[PDB]
């Protein structure tokens, strides 16, 4: 039988089939089959042809996005795609009338637009070109200017800027529409005073000088960008007509000192919900703004003010939880810390302090799904005490007691992490079932919870897997320090335990990091364990989430300790078992993972001959204002500059040689920028230790163009052959 | 015994002793002992403390350098060395006035001064500040501002900008004063339409953000600095006094078009050489223009005019050779080729355009050294029909067939390869003998020919070298395509013509290259064939020097074609000898060298098993416009784009698929920009070709830092060991 081979990972010979839907009501949703927008009926079974795919090959481009109008009178075609950060682009977009099955050729959206959003309801679009926001009531009118602040690398009207992009929203949008459309709220960036991240960007071969690509970037404790948050009525919008907008300012509490805004949420057309939390990110606030019809202001009460602290580390995960607020928005319910240090659901009312748990117990839940006026739906790693497991539960409101898990016993073997997506009154759901087996997608009825039909079971690629010695992934824990930690482990075929196998192991370990978990993978580690006879081990030690705050804040203020001494402590112990050749331990990893193999690799411990960092952090100092100071505190003396200082890979360039140092880096890298592992390779040249090297010229943070992807995976193997002696 | 190891190289454990001199008159020297300045008598031997060592120490800086002014009333002192590009520095300057024995603590020279110097008669100062000409007539007296129109990166009086400095100068200086020190002439320099290269430069750990160095820098084919020329009147020099100047523009057939100023000769104090060049390089001409006593002028005369054409390539070597004139100026000798090829010495005279050979022959004169009256002092490699060999020959000036060689049969078996520096009036000399022996460093009289004293035998080196397994320098000839071309080796000790031993080849092969001579090396490829049991072969095919215009413009607008072919077809006779394992191949080299290695490497011949590049051109229209359009012509369809386009190493990326490829590069490199590896690496990412890399963080092109040095050989050592199977 043959194996899984490198280039049946890097040509994806063996496609994972997803099956990705877009809910427009309570009962239907759209689906692009075969290039076909299909209008899915979750109700009766039945589907419709909602857009053919002979429109899309006339359109005269390629079709990667598509956004129907609330009303379903109107279709958004994105085109002439141009990517700029994780999340950001600029593109190209047509509107097509499905009423009179034409294409909007007169006031037309234009070229280079940011972003784009349809009202919830009817259709309006919102967009953002040239760091300006612009209304367009009707698709063939003319569109309304809202913001004329706008200004490249400088104001941002309705956009983020890279550090809200990357670290605080996750998304390029800062857009929030009024659940009817009255209401257009928007933040303001302004980077007049961060400093710029300048590199050279090569571009194409003809290109005879490079180009310097400058970018608003604030690194730990230099000076951060700042948001202005308003919210414009939408309804005097006319030609002739000034722009009538609110600002609503955050709490006195926020307001003293550097803050961010870090999440918005409509309750009514007249209750905007905002999440504000200060630079330090141990103190976060709800203020719950009312509209006033007489003034137009959005006024802000003491008794609607609810403020998250944390003493033991930060607040929330990488940012607060989300409110997620009843109909009426007189109450609310979010996933806040307990008493105990476990992440759980507490209902707060919109005017008053005190909030009650309704989830409790040594486990934490993930995310709230939906919200009804009878249940709340949420997933959780409370099954079987696995924290690398999700499963989909309903709590009755009017009594917690009664709390129902319907994923859990599903495809029990199979089925052990799970993602769910309602409908509009959460009448209907459909559940992603992402492993340990084969991914499985899913329809069911919220009434019943009764599965209505297998949208997507992956069966060519169970035939496919059948003709290959697939390797084995095991789950299991370990005890540090008294505390049992998880950890995997990706076996070869007709894996001996007599035999004693090479060990690679795979690390993330950054705050509220998860590398052990039940998701089934056609990863590189596949090839690894399947053609190599390598064992790819991960574990979650101290700083890992989804296990409580004793855990997770364990770090807090000392990244690159624990987190690094506990990757060691597990490898001992895995190399104790006698299956593995201590004499062949490597570690690899990216990111935060490539800081912590370097700190692994300059830790001295002599349990790795050899390790792979790949675009790693290697001075906290060089990284993001936001990432690095929830996790860190200030670099100044007063604060943390002293676990700062120790904390940077250079400081352990010595130990390097002891070991085979693999150290991988993208030249046009915006995120980690290539600084980093520049002065990473300075300190080990200027500590007289050999090391390899690879740069990825005009390559980002991902190495994810097909080329790129294809030779850093191709060097690494020829590495981890050589390394462990293997043909 | 003990072998030449890597750490003996390094470290530089075996040193190599050289004498420095500066001859201050016709029979008197100066010489840095201790740190002591001695002033050594040629003509009677005796020597004297010129400055005591106990001044240095009392100073409160370290004097890397010293200038004593031609009158030994003053000396100036250099500190605070800070290094820029190839041959420009910034410093600061102290004056030690020799006849009261005190400082100048008044009027001193300013905190970064670009350069100075003194005038050649007397103890008048004109130094560069701020991109201006400052002169000072008396050391404690203030300085005259000559020139107000400096600007940083833009416009340049009194030095070289990036590529006047690099390709046409080789010095930061651009100022020449007068025989007498009436006149300052200056070259200014005007950068304002040359395009910039921009790259990141780290700086220290502790520097949060990278900063942009941004230099003004013409690729081939675009904006080239403009240069004026004027001529100072010194003796008007007056606080509220004009400065009295005159621009001397180049003659009509070279002023209609881009040319470059590549030389300037006082001749007398009413007389200046100015030789220019059109930017096609292939057109020179020498115009001689006198001072105008009555309005300050300086006339020029077609009668005075001396024109140099090349049909077959490029006029000069690297540059038209400079012209060498008698006292009265009425006549010059020059070395230009002749009707056979070969570069000779030329009598012309002052107001006639013809010339008379002086010296003629299958081989070529070097330089010339010193002109008298009587005799004509020249290098040439004339002597037992070597080119890669150097001599010291007089030629009697009223008969040319009295040619006497002053150095030949002095030591011949120690001393083939020579350098002389003569007194004031040539009536002593020293002379340099850099091998194939130990460089052996001598005194001789100009009258008698008499060695008067051995300077240095490097007896201390011979006793060293005792004990060490050193390896042998075989020099020979090979035919290639009915030419004979000359090679090297450095054999291991022992050698066993049984044994296959590894073989390394040593290449530049760029136009005018000679890797092929007798000169003494402790390097790299010493170690090699030493401790690792390498040969190391370096071979000067088509397109290299001292051979005649024949072979060297041979690759005339065809760089990567003869010399590239020649290098592959050298290897192939290399490894037919009984002595060479074929298997184990390898080839390297920096700069034009690398480029060549990447030619060799993807020729696709099977030749080679590996190579390395270091700092290589990958692409010409990314080199800069002197050196590139000189051998290249203009990159555009009109002229030699074709040839630009086909002699890319990208061009060649599919075929690196067969060899082991490491390339090097630092990334703050201001003549071959990162940019080359940068975009060489992406075309063998695109074309699916694994290789190695290794960045140097804020290196330059030498990658000479003590630590990045020893990193670099280190590195290569371990890639050529992996790569010929070696311990
Ligand atoms: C356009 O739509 C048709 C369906 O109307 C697509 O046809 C299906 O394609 C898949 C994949 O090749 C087949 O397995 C089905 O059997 C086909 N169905 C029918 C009814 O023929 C067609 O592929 C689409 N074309 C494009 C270019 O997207
Ligand atoms: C930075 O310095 C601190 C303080 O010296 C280090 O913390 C100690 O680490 C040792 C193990 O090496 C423990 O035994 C101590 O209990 C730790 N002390 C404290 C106060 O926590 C820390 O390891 C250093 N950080 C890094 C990244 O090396
Ligand atoms: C350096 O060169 C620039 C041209 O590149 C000269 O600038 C021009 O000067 C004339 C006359 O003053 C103006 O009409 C042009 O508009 C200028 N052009 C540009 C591009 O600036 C400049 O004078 C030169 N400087 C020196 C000191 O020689
Ligand atoms: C660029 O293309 C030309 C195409 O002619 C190459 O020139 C030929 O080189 C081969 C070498 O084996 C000779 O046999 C031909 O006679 C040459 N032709 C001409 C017209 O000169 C040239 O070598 C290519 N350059 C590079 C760098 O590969
Ligand atoms: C809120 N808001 C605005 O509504 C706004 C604005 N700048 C403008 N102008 C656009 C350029 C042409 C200029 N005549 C008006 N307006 C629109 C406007 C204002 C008042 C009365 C009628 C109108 Br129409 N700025 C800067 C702003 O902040
Ligand atoms: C390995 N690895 C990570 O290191 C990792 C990660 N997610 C995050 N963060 C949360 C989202 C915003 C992101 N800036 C931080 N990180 C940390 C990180 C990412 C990129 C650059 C530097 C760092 Br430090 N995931 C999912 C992962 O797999
Ligand atoms: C040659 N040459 C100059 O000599 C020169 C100059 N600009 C100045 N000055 C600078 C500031 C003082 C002001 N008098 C003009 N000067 C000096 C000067 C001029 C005329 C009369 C006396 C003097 Br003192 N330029 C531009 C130039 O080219
Ligand atoms: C290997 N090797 C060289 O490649 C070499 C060289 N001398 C020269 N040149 C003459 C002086 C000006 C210089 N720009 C060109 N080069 C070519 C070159 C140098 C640096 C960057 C790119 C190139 Br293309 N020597 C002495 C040597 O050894
Ligand atoms: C499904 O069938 C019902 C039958 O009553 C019909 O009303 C509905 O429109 C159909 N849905 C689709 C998507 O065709
Ligand atoms: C952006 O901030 C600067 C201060 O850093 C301020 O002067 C400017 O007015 C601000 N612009 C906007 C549109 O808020
Ligand atoms: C708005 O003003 C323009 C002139 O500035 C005018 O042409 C247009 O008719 C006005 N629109 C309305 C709705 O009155
Ligand atoms: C939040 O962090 C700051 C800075 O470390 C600290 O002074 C403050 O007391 C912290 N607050 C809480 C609630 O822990
Ligand atoms: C200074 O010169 C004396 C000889 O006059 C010598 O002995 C001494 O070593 C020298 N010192 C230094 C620091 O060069
Ligand atoms: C060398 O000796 C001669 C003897 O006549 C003397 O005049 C001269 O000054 C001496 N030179 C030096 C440099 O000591
Ligand atoms: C030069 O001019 C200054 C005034 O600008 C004056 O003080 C000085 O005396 C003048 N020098 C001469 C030589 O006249
Ligand atoms: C000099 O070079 C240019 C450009 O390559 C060319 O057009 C011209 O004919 C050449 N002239 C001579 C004399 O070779």
């Amino acid at each position: 039988r043959r194996t899984y081979t490198l280039t049946d990972y890097l040509k994806s010979t063996f496609r994972v089939k997803f099956y990705t839907l877009q809910w427009i009501s309570d009962h239907e949703y759209l689906y692009k089959q075969e290039n076909n927008i299909l209008l899915f009926n979750a109700e009766y079974g039945n589907s419709s042809i909602f857009l053919e795919n002979s429109t899309f090959d006339e359109l005269g481009y390629s079709t990667n996005d598509y956004s129907v109008s609330p009303d379903r009178q109107f279709i958004l075609f994105e085109y002439n795609y141009v990517k700029q950060w994780r999340h950001s682009y600029t593109a190209s977009y047509d509107i097509y009338d499905l009423n009179k099955r034409q294409l909007i050729t007169e006031e037309r959206i234009p070229n280079n637009t940011q972003w784009i959003t349809w009202s919830p309801v009817g259709h309006k679009l919102a967009y953002v070109w040239n760091n300006d926001i612009y209304v367009k009531n009707e698709p063939n009118l003319s569109s309304q200017r809202i913001t004329w602040t706008g200004k490249e690398n400088v104001i941002y009207n309705g956009v983020t800027d890279w550090v809200y992009e990357e670290e605080v929203f996750s998304a390029y949008s800062a857009l929030w529409w009024s659940p009817n459309g009255t209401f257009l709220a928007y933040a303001q960036f302004n980077d007049t005073e961060v400093p710029l991240i300048e590199y050279s960007f090569y571009s194409d071969e003809s290109l005879q000088y490079p180009k310097t690509v400058r970018i608003p970037y604030p690194k730990a404790g230099a000076e951060n960008p700042t948001v202005k948050f308003f919210v414009v009525d939408t309804r005097t919008l006319s030609p002739n007509a000034s722009v009538t907008s609110y600002q609503i300012v955050p709490p006195a509490s926020v307001l003293i000192g550097d803050h961010y805004l870090c999440g918005v949420t409509w309750v009514t057309e007249e209750r905007i919900s905002l999440q504000w939390i200060r630079r330090a990110q141990n103190y976060s606030i709800i203020d719950i703004c009312d509209y006033d019809e007489s003034t137009g202001r959005w006024i802000s009460s003491v008794a609607r003010q609810h403020i998250e602290i944390s003493t033991t580390g930060w607040v929330g995960r990488f940012r607060p939880a989300e409110p997620h607020f009843t109909s009426d928005g007189n109450s609310f319910y979010k996933i806040i810390s307990n008493e105990e240090g476990y992440k759980h659901i507490c209902h707060f009312q919109t005017d008053k302090s005190n909030c009650t748990f309704i989830t409790k117990g040594a486990w934490e839940v993930i995310g709230i799904e939906a919200l009804t006026s009878d249940y709340l739906y949420y997933i959780s790693n409370e099954h079987k005490g696995m924290p690398g497991g999700r499963n989909l539960y309903r709590i009755q409101l009017n009594d917690y007691t009664k709390v129902t898990c319907l994923s859990c016993e599903l495809n029990p073997e199979r089925c052990q992490y799970y993602s769910a997506s309602f409908s509009n009154k959460a009448k209907y759901y459909q559940l992603r079932c992402f492993g340990p087996g084969l991914p499985l997608y899913t329809l069911h009825s919220s009434s019943s919870d009764k599965e209505l039909r297998v949208l997507e079971d992956n069966s060519a690629l169970d035939k496919m897997l059948q003709d290959v010695q697939m390797p084995s992934k095991k789950l299991d824990v370990i005890n540090l320090h008294g505390t049992k930690f998880w950890y995997q482990m990706i076996l070869p075929p007709h894996f001996d335990k007599s035999k004693k196998y090479p060990l690679l192991i795979e690390v993330y370990a950054g705050p509220c990091s998860q590398k052990v978990d039940t998701v089934f993978r056609l990863s590189w580690a596949t090839y690894l364990a399947s053609t190599e006879n390598i064992i790819v081990a991960s574990f979650d030690g101290r700083g890992s989430g989804y296990q409580g705050d004793k855990i997770m804040h364990a770090i807090n203020r000392r990244l690159g300790t624990f987190e690094v001494e506990d990757q060691i402590e597990a490898t001992r112990q895995f190399s104790k078992m006698g299956f593995v050749d201590d004499k062949r331990i490597a570690i690899w990893g990216w990111s935060y993972g490539g800081y912590v193999t370097s700190m692994v690799l300059g830790a001295g411990s002599g349990v790795f001959k050899c390790g792979i960092a790949v675009a790693p952090v290697s001075k906290w100092e060089y990284y993001d204002s936001v990432y690095t100071e929830r996790y860190m505190g200030l670099p100044t003396p007063e604060d943390n500059l002293d676990y700062y200082r120790n904390s940077t890979v250079m400081s352990r360039a010595e130990n390097f040689k002891q070991v085979e140092y693999l150290l991988i880096h993208g030249t046009a890298d915006d995120n980690v920028h290539f600084q980093q592992s520049a002065q990473l390779s300075k300190a080990l040249v200027d500590a007289g230790v050999d090391f390899q090297t690879m740069w990825y010229t005009d390559e980002d943070h991902g190495i994810a163009s097909n080329m790129a992807h294809q030779h850093i995976y191709t060097h690494m193997s020829h590495f981890l052959k050589q390394c462990f002696s293997l043909p």
